[PDB]
């Protein structure tokens, strides 16, 4: 593959400060290997691959993304998280590249930091997420908690891209997602926690909703039986229950909805909704009644005030 070390020299003449010469063939084979990489998805011609990898081509075109146009940035993206799919036989060779070339995977995390090239980061991450592995190195670097910066990030676009990376890293793969939160747990809601303090209505929304659906998967179980245990969360919907926003208090409410279900809640948490046991009845009694189509939110509902007047 002349087109591999051709792009890797064409892109070594940019990385320093002709321009025009190299920017035209960096897209020209930007556009050549988009052509090749349409074909399918274990022969001799694994030398193409040893060939890939042996070039460093694949940290470049990260490292380099700045250097390249817009609508170059597009073919990188589309170029790269196409070689990473590839599958020889049964192994994904790329996903085992990268996991010795880890620094690939912590440069799209830090691309979020620029406005110029988040968008197509955030892209070939949530590629490189699909694969259990790069995903386990992800969640158990100290890199991880940048996303709570992230996703009150700058600009909507941005911050609505790394949420949605956030996201999927902490649900697509349930045992090492679990297992994630379990030995994090401290660190990850006091990161969290601050989330939900935000002043950001995009924020606290998407956070709320997550949160719900983090809560209510039964691998996380012990996460959860801990995370409505204490006061100071329940409290804390209980505000977000006053928001005046509709949709916050809308998610707030799917939170809510499981500290008070819980079968044995702690004495602590009882007392909390039997200190306010007449206010709560008073609340759900009037609380978004025009959301008629969802009948499993009118039954929450009418099960919560039972409980509460069963208390």
């Amino acid at each position: 593959a002349d087109i591999v070390k051709n792009l890797k020299e064409s892109m070594a003449v940019l990385e320093k400060q002709k321009a025009e010469k190299a920017t035209e063939e960096v897209s020209k084979n930007l556009v050549a290997m988009k052509e090749i990489l349409y074909g399918t998805n274990t022969e001799a011609v694994a030398q193409l691959a040893q060939e890939l990898y042996n070039s460093g081509l694949l940290s470049t075109l990260v490292a380099d993304l700045q250097l390249i146009d817009f609508e170059g940035k597009k073919d990188v993206a589309q170029i790269f998280n196409n070689i990473l799919r590839r599958q020889i036989g049964t192994r994904t060779p790329t996903v085992e590249y990268i996991c010795t070339q880890q620094n690939i995977l912590f440069m799209l995390l830090k691309g979020y930091e620029s406005p110029e090239i988040a968008l197509n980061c955030g892209i070939m991450l949530r590629e490189c997420i699909r694969h259990e592995p790069l995903a386990k190195i992800i969640l158990w670097s100290e890199q991880f908690y940048d996303f709570f910066r992230y996703v009150e990030m700058s600009t909507f676009d941005i911050a609505s891209d790394a949420f949605a990376t956030f996201k999927d890293l902490l649900t697509r793969h349930k045992l090492l997602s679990a297992e994630f939160l379990e030995q994090h747990y401290d660190r990850f809601f006091s990161e969290y926690e601050k989330l939900l303090h935000s002043e950001n209505y995009v924020t606290k929304r998407q956070s709320l909703k997550l949160l719900g659906e983090l809560l209510l998967d039964r691998h996380n179980f012990t996460i959860m039986t801990k995370y409505i245990s204490k006061p100071e969360n329940l409290k804390l919907m209980m505000n977000l229950l006053r928001d005046k926003s509709r949709n916050i208090q809308f998610e707030a409410f799917h939170v809510f909805k499981v500290f008070v279900a819980n079968p044995n809640k702690t004495q602590p948490i009882l007392d909390i909704l039997l200190k306010n046991q007449a206010k709560l009845i008073e609340f759900l009694s009037k609380f978004q009644n025009d959301r008629t189509e969802d009948e499993q939110f009118n039954d929450e509902k009418t099960y919560l005030v039972k409980q509460i007047r069963d208390l």
